[PDB]
């Protein structure tokens, strides 16, 4: 009993994994990777943006049907919806000014403005650890919104997945200045184990579906055929 069309969930402003082009269609990392499974699912999907943290709501009152956003598998997560088997792991790290001092620490970072998005694990994680003890961390509705106002030297830093900086926005143009500020944060309890498509809890049979496709095709080749349009690295980590 899978659902005729399956209605999926993504915030486009977070590429190379979701962002739409000039007509505006949905396009990234993500996107293929769900129209795969689709069509192996055999179901029609429709894909719906919305803003990151909307997401999960939406999920939960069935206005979407799954959740493919660089979801981060975390337990807390868990403890709301289900998850498919990851489709490629994500670590965070910040990024500043190039030859910004800036270190992930709260001795640097105190007193310094870092952005992150809101609904995310980077803003878990900054709250609890920095927005407390005197590190101005603000929230932003988007990701987009978060590169424009570093570059408008309105923020210090911003906290969000490293390959979405890197490839969204420090191998373009606009992050030319810019650059990662020390190595990823590592912290499991926020971050969680890669990330995966988000479900409600009791529709097992469409996480089945999910799991399914996704293990055809990584088996076959087709996820690395589609990764190394984007990628040179394994995204996928293992
Ligand atoms: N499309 C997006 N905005 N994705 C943001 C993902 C951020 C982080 N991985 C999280 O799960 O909270």
């Amino acid at each position: 009993a899978l659902p005729q069309t399956v209605r999926i969930g993504t915030d486009t402003t977070y590429a190379p994994f979701s962002s739409k082009d000039a007509k505006g269609e949905f396009i990234g990392f993500d996107i293929d990777l769900g129209n795969e499974m689709c069509k192996r699912m055999q179901v029609k999907c429709t894909w719906v943006a919305s803003d990151f943290d909307a997401l999960i709501p939406s999920l939960k009152a069935k206005k979407i049907d799954a959740i493919i956003s660089s979801l981060s598998i975390t337990d807390k997560r868990q403890q709301e919806i289900a998850f498919s088997d990851k489709l490629y792991a994500a670590d965070s790290r910040l990024i500043a000014a190039k030859g910004s001092p800036i270190q992930p620490t709260l001795e640097s970072l105190k007193g310094k403005h870092v952005g992150v998005l809101q609904g995310s694990t980077q803003e878990a994680y900054a709250n609890d650890n920095w927005r407390t003890k005197g590190v101005d961390v603000v929230a932003y509705a988007n990701q987009d919104l978060i590169y424009s106002d570093l570059t408008a030297g309105r923020l210090d830093a911003a906290l969000q997945d490293e390959v979405a900086a890197s490839e969204g926005f420090l191998k373009q143009p606009a992050g030319k200045e810019y650059a990662f500020a020390g190595p990823s944060v590592k912290d499991k309890k926020y971050f969680g184990d890669g990330t995966g498509v988000g479900l409600r809890k009791d529709d097992t049979e469409l996480k089945a579906a999910f799991d399914k496709a996704l293990t055809e095709l990584r088996q076959d080749g087709t996820y690395d055929k589609m990764a190394k349009k984007y990628f040179d690295f394994n995204v996928y980590g293992d």
